[PDB]
């Protein structure tokens, strides 16, 4: 995240950390005792499901706190949909080997039901442990990232995005997408931040609006980071969920 502060510890406690062999790689959120929702571009085929980690209640990800735990996966789920880098359905369902217990540091996100709008404007956000600033990472102890971001729609996203644009880096954001951050540049996700959450707020609630899409634009102009909605995918979250529910 560039341009944002410091979180306190414990403010997100959806937000995880996802490694592949021991390396920060994406941002993810809990959303139950056994489920993380993420983006699939994350989660390339051919990687290897036991070379991930999950890592809960952090929130500096180099100090030691009683409070945080680490997790493997079972199942690696991108939803069926998801083709190259910038398609449809950036989104994944990732199965803990065990279920977690929730504590007042690792807490589930509410989903978004397939209907729920959040209006232009809405001051959601997004938090991550990526880059502070272009190619440049967050130093040790690598306190978790917040920024507030105001929700842009997928039109005005991009039509942004055609800006002095390059064939060589593509884009365009999908019906199953939003936007949010700034026309001008400085605040926004970086690489590493995707994955991770928009938490949007509504009614005293906090919601998961989106996951992090395309989040390596780092604060440049007219490049708003782009998100899957997870209302886009409620009806197949809900359905994974129910089937593979674990005993109690
Ligand atoms: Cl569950
Ligand atoms: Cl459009």
């Amino acid at each position: 995240i560039t341009g944002g502060s410091s979180a306190v510890a414990g403010q997100w406690p959806w937000q995880v950390s996802i490694t592949y062999e021991g390396v920060h790689v994406c941002g993810g959120s809990l959303v139950s005792e056994q489920w993380v929702l993420s983006a699939a571009h994350c989660f390339p085929s051919e990687h290897h499901k036991e070379a991930y980690e999950v890592k809960l209640g952090a929130h500096q990800l180099d100090s030691y706190s009683e409070d945080a735990k680490v997790s493997t996966l079972k199942d690696i789920i991108p939803h069926p949909s998801y083709l190259q880098e910038g398609s449809q359905g950036d989104i994944a369902l990732l199965q803990l080997s065990r279920p977690i217990t929730f504590s007042r540091y690792i807490r589930p996100i509410s989903l978004p039901a397939a209907n729920a709008s959040f209006p232009n404007g809405l001051h959601c956000t997004v938090t991550g442990w990526g880059h502070v600033a272009p190619s440049v990472s967050l130093l040790t102890p690598k306190p978790l990232q917040q920024l507030e971001v105001p929700l842009i729609s997928r039109e005005t996203c991009n039509a942004l995005y055609n800006i002095d644009a390059k064939p060589e880096e593509p884009h365009f954001v999908q019906e199953d997408m939003v936007c949010a951050g700034y026309v001008e540049g400085g605040k926004d996700a970086c690489q590493g931040d995707s994955g991770g959450p928009l938490s949007c707020p509504v009614e005293g609630l906090w919601y998961l609006t989106g996951i992090v899409s395309w989040g390596d634009a780092c604060g440049a102009r007219n490049r708003p980071g782009v998100y899957t909605l997870a209302s886009s995918y409620a009806s197949w979250i809900q359905s994974k969920v129910t089937e593979l529910q674990l005993v109690p």
